[PDB]
């Protein structure tokens, strides 16, 4: 079930088998228990002793708020990632997972989910000329931050395989937190 | 969202914040890379080292099939917390999540899981006798394993803490688990 190739190290950024791991804001970071568990975690080794043949996880999701902070923990981890595992950014293994950003309360539908503003008034103008009823004061719910929305909203709107929005992490992206964390110095 | 005591470290043994992590079935285990991330995920340290003040989790539970194996794992895991981190047991942090053994498909209505047979024949009786129908001959499904249910029937079963089962874990239990390992050598 929790096969290495198919299984997955899911990265929450906070303050089919997924193992989730927490990482909050805070380079000696190595030293850090939750990176440490991160990077143990992903039995990989580092550095000079960088085994790709030991990676446990498929695919490692970092799943943090892209309207929040500056991402300084996913910025902080991609570039741990970037000089200590870089074969597990070029080999395409990093991912960003996209919370929802909206949660459209349908009167009588199982409510429904966008990540962008667009897919919102889409999904709002299909739902609508579909025959469905929304309240137009608190129907739309804007998550502010993430998690603070609900467990399995949160699972079932991330988690899900199908419904999860990913976006994998290229070197060209992972340059940029590199500068970006170099330059936050 | 993630804070120490707000959250738990769930050991899916395969083979609210919550975390999950994996162990297969496999005493220098203590360099296998899965433990060696369980452990390092506790952030407690070890042996003499332990320090319950830097548990990074409130609840720490274990999850397995009480029908398979012998939980050699759940027996391994267990032994391991009690000769090198028992704190974590006699502190009452430790428990067992049991996962649902029974899935009755209504007809008509959102299906409903039992942990125990007890549970189904009362569930199934209170359905019917409430007008609920179901197939009499694949309208209970029984899990043989975990895992290979379904995520989210894995998770609003076993990862709900309304719903999920969890039966903690007492210096006794560990004890048992320690001689069962120890004979089983």
């Amino acid at each position: 079930f929790t096969d290495p190739r198919k299984s997955e190290l899911y990265v929450v950024e906070g303050d089919m088998f997924q193992a989730i791991l927490p990482l909050r804001g805070k380079d000696r970071v190595l030293k850090n228990t939750e990176v440490q568990a991160i990077i143990t975690a992903l039995g990989t080794g580092i550095h000079d002793e960088f085994d790709i043949g030991k990676l446990r996880y498929h695919k490692i999701v970092l799943m943090a708020d892209a309207d929040v902070d500056g991402q300084h923990i996913s910025t902080l981890l991609l570039t741990l990632l970037f000089r200590f595992m870089r074969p597990l950014i070029e080999n395409g293994h990093v991912f960003l997972a996209q919370p929802p950003l909206y949660k459209l309360k349908w009167q009588r539908s199982d409510p429904e989910f966008a990540y962008s503003d667009r897919e919102r008034d889409g999904l709002l103008e299909a739902g609508l000329k579909a025959g469905k009823k929304i309240n137009k004061e608190d129907g739309i719910q804007r998550y502010k931050g993430l998690g603070e929305m609900d467990a399995k909203e949160l699972w079932e709107t991330t988690m899900d395989p199908s419904v999860r929005v990913l976006r994998q992490v290229t070197l060209d992206d992972a340059a940029a937190a590199d500068e970006l964390f170099s330059i936050l110095m």
